[PDB]
C-alpha cells in the first residue's frame, strides 16, 4: 500500500515489486494462519452431538475460506455467480504469456581459456494481445 | 377424544371441528418438541467415539419419527411394509376432491350505493366417488 513511488525503497522503485519464487512444497504452503486443530466447547459432563455437527460445518466454510477463498472474487464464485472487475477493482488480465529462456555457450579459444565456456542466453518471443475493446480511459500496462 | 356428542362444545356441536390453517411457515412448524440439541455423556476426559457414532444413529431415528413418523401406519411404511386400514382403525380415505370458490360482484345503482360493490361467491362444482366395494357393514361419510 505505498502512496506514492517517493515512499518506494531503492530497489522496489527500479526493479519493480519481488514476487513468488514458482510453487513447490516450500515455497507454496498453506497459508500461515492454517488451523490445525478446531476447538468446540462442551458443558462438564455431557456434549451436543447436533452443535458438533454444526461446528463441523461451520469449520468448512472458515476452510474453504481460508484455503482458496481469501478474495472476494472468489467466494461469489464459490456460490456459482460471478463478479466484474469494478467489483473490487481488479485490473483486467488481457493477455498472458510465458516461455522458457534457452541459448548457446560459447567456446573459450586461447591458451588458458580453451575448453572453458560461457553461456549467452538469448531466447525470442512474441506476446500478441487479440484486439480489446476500451470500456473506459486507462491504460494498458504490459510487464515481465 | 370426547366419549359423546354431548361432550362437545356449542360452536364444535354445531359446525364441526376446527382444522389447520393452509401450511404456511407459521402454520407448520417443526412439532413444538423438535429436539435442538442432543445431549451425549462423557468420562470426565475422554469420550467414546464409537459410542458417538451410535448415539448419531440412534438420534436420527428420534427425528425420522418426530418429523414425520408419528403414526404407527408411517413408521411401517418406513421400512417399506404395509398396514391394512383394520390396523390401526383409521377410516378409508375413499375420495378427496379440492377447489377454488369463485363469484361475481353486484354493482350498487341508486344515488348513495352508485359505485359501491358486493361480492356474491358462487361456484359449481362435482364431487365423484368411483365405485367401491364395501367389505364390512359401516358408514359412508362425505364432509366439506
Amino acid at each position: 500500500t505505498e502512496a506514492n513511488p517517493s515512499n518506494l525503497n531503492e530497489d522496489d522503485a527500479r526493479y519493480g515489486f519481488r514476487c513468488c519464487h514458482l510453487k513447490n512444497i516450500w515455497s507454496a504452503p498453506l497459508p500461515p494462519e492454517t488451523k490445525l486443530a478446531e476447538e468446540m466447547g462442551i458443558e462438564s459432563n455431557s456434549i451436543d452431538i447436533m452443535g458438533l455437527q454444526a461446528a463441523y460445518a461451520q469449520l468448512h466454510t472458515e476452510q474453504e475460506r481460508t484455503y482458496f477463498m481469501q478474495r472476494y472474487r472468489d467466494v461469489i464464485s464459490s456460490f456459482g455467480g460471478s463478479t466484474s472487475y469494478d467489483a473490487d477493482n481488479r485490473p483486467l488480465l488481457v493477455m498472458h504469456t510465458d516461455f522458457w529462456a534457452s541459448g548457446y555457450d560459447v567456446d573459450g579459444t586461447d591458451q588458458s581459456s580453451l575448453g572453458q565456456f560461457s553461456g549467452r542466453v538469448q531466447q525470442t518471443f512474441k506476446h500478441s494481445v487479440p484486439r480489446f475493446f476500451v470500456p473506459e480511459h486507462g491504460v494498458m500496462m504490459t510487464l515481465a
